[PDB]
């Protein structure tokens, strides 16, 4: 028992990463195959970012302008491409590391394991989700760009993410591996909206029944609710509205507590309009939205 | 900016993980050079786990008797000690993988990273800290056992946890590498004692601090206090006593931020005594304490 913010081990995606210098500028690549995944914005220098020309700055650079190094290998470009906001630098040497992997674009309220990096070298490993409004809440430092997302089924590393910046909010944002952004931003040097975040009902609600799996039972109440009822209360305390979808993924949690999915949207609906009065719940003060149904379960049945 | 509950790349531990099996006993092991470590109740059965006789079960016992998978490699065991409560299980290949490390007793109030594995194969890490108690708040479940807890210097691993058991109320206790309990407890299925908890003071400042450098200031106030005066507060909210040592160590993070020690424990002082009032704090509605003052720099300089 016991209830953790776990991330996937590492390992697999620690092999693939590498440093990209172009220039001045030195950031995070990701070495799947025969190629070399990063930000594009490794071509700009400070003066570039307030509104590059990306086009144009990527034609002033040609394969041996990209400093690619795995550790102390330093590995041979002999070629170059921008996808959206990724670029793609084609090597000579296909990473004998490699795991099994695809490239995946999440939906907002998932979440996944980042792995951040310096200078092409591993820091630290920390779970978090996508927000609804497509921004992380990270941890990244100026260097940090081109470390990944990604989640792990079995010998399978689903990329998700590439980090490519932070906002003037402090907050994150970055691509999918084709390097399409996740939400309206743009890579400048620009104050740019993030729009209306919200609480993720459904991993809330999986996080109360990992609480009740792991002895937390405090908040059970006598109560039920309706959708319709619970949505009212989702709305004025700014939480997504709770559909028969999010209902039916929390089915086999349910079935494990034998706590109907209405009765626990019933004892959400009293902590929000009620608080948790001094206590907690899995060592938390507020409500946790950062774990999904799948991730309690595979947490609470020892998946590897 | 950002600040994340950090655990370290797992890749050096991974491994160095492998699946030891005795009688119907599995449990985790982990191979360095030549020798397998591994909890040495995986010799016991069920029955055996209420006082186990541990020299004369592992008597009963031969090398034959301790397989050892790493993945689907089978490891040959050429010999078997038990040290403490730990099982040292030489065999004749040393781990291609063993990274440089070192066994160390990690410190009450220290923080590691733990990697959960079953069967030999890595599920999720996790950051956590020894509890002044000795006692570790994981997640673990049944099969977990031998899952190690470690920090890494550059390219070393310093190993400083194995996981053992799980006590009656639902906290987690282990051993160093050397089979040493951490506290007081004993490698048996009996009720055991952890003793008064504390909170670590030392690590709620220097989480204060790593607040105030990622932005979050609202309970910086006008006021000081002394280390007399606030470990009386210390004392009624059973928190850990504050100590020049510790003063000494939050050092370089006061110097960063140009807020003295003292201050900062005044703030924290009216946040013992008034709450946070509906507030967070680096996301959190609690004081936490699990970031040491080297964690938060660490995770605030970008070290790989
Ligand atoms: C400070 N930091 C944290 N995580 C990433 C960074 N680096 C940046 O944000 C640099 C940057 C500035 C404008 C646009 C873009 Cl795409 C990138
Ligand atoms: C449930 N669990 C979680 N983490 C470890 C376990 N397993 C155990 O606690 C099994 C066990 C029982 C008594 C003594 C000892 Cl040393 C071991």
């Amino acid at each position: 028992s016991g209830f953790r913010k776990m991330a996937f081990p590492s390992g697999k995606v620690e092999g693939c990463m590498v440093q990209v210098t172009c220039g001045t500028t030195t950031l995070n690549g990701l070495w799947l195959d025969d190629v070399v995944y990063c930000p594009r914005h490794v071509i700009c220098t400070s003066e570039d970012m307030l509104n590059p020309n990306y086009e144009d700055l990527l034609i002033r650079k040609s394969n041996h302008n990209f400093l690619v190094q795995a550790g102390n290998v330093q590995l041979r470009v002999i070629g170059h491409s921008m996808q959206n906001c990724v670029l793609k630098l084609k090597v000579d040497t296909a990473n004998p590391k490699t795991p099994k992997y695809k490239f995946v674009r999440i939906q907002p309220g998932q979440t996944f394991s980042v792995l951040a990096c310096y200078n092409g070298s591993p820091s630290g490993v920390y779970q978090c989700a996508m927000r609804p409004n497509f921004t992380i809440k990270g941890s990244f430092l100026n260097g940090s760009c081109g470390s990944v997302g990604f989640n792990i089924d079995y010998d399978c590393v689903s990329f998700c993410y590439m980090h490519h910046m932070e906002l003037p909010t402090g907050v994150h944002a970055g691509t999918d591996l084709e390097g399409n952004f996740y939400g309206p931003f743009v890579d400048r040097q620009t104050a740019q909206a993030a729009g209306t975040d919200t609480t993720i009902t459904v991993n809330v609600l999986a996080w109360l029944y990992a609480a009740v799996i792991n002895g937390d039972r405090w908040f059970l109440n006598r109560f039920t609710t309706t959708l319709n009822d619970f949505n009212l209360v989702a709305m004025k305390y700014n939480y997504e509205p709770l559909t028969q979808d999010h209902v039916d993924i929390l089915g086999p949690l349910s079935a494990q507590t034998g706590i109907a999915v209405l009765d626990m949207c019933a004892s959400l609906k009293e902590l929000l309009q009620n608080g948790m009065n001094g206590r907690t719940i899995l060592g938390s003060a507020l409500l946790e939205d950062e774990f999904t149904p799948f991730d309690v379960v595979r947490q609470c049945s020892g998946v590897t």
